[PDB]
């Protein structure tokens, strides 16, 4: 999670897509959903994310129909955005121990107990927290067992974005589950 605002310069794709669902959250606007190989992706978008503004326009108090109109009645050729690193987020740096364990329990992406002398004691982890993203990867819609094998195949080290489930609960719906399971872009970055 970087301090501070960036900008990013996108283009439609040949189908005039950018890959891109946007979220009414708070009266400020957030990325609901990155489309793998998108303009969204390659720009480096993601999950959680919020726009401040698009082609200058600010973005405060629209609607979602709002934020997608736009970005349908812009012209291809280049629109730029103004982006706060996901704002709701918390990334949290972990060490498995020898039995390759950081030291939490979850269910369904929601973290539920934290063991004691566990990493994820030492270092403050929270529970009724959604995980978004493991080393950077997104993994928001992949089954438990799809997280297990991730963290399982980590190194060491394990580094963890995670959400206050009452956000990330507002963030996800009007989106069914599948879409974020095969949808959401869910790939290491490009470089
Ligand atoms: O940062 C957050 N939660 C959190 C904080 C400390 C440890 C673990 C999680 C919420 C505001 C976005």
């Amino acid at each position: 999670i970087k301090q501070g605002i960036r900008e990013v310069i996108l283009c439609k794709d040949q189908d005039g897509k950018i890959g891109l669902r946007l979220k009414s959250i708070d009266n400020g606007i957030f990325v609901q959903l990155v489309q793998a190989n998108s303009p969204a992706s390659l720009v480096g978008l993601r999950f959680g994310d919020q726009v401040l503004q698009i082609n200058g326009e600010n973005c405060a108090g629209w609607s979602s129909d709002k934020a997608h109109k736009v970005l349908k009645q812009a012209f291809g050729e280049k629109i730029t955005m103004t982006i706060r690193d996901r704002p709701f987020e918390r990334t949290i740096t972990m060490h498995k121990d020898s039995t390759g364990h950081v030291g939490f329990i979850f269910k369904n992406g929601k973290i539920t107990s934290i063991v004691k002398d566990s990493s994820a004691a030492r270092n403050g982890l929270l529970t009724e927290h959604n995980i978004c993203e493991i080393n950077g990867q997104n993994v928001i819609g992949l089954k438990d067992s799809q997280i297990a094998d991730i963290l399982s195949t980590s190194g060491t080290v394990v580094t963890i974005t995670i959400m206050p489930a009452f956000i990330f609960e507002h963030i996800i719906k009007r989106m069914a589950p599948s879409i974020m399971k095969s949808l959401m872009d869910h790939t290491i970055p490009e470089v």
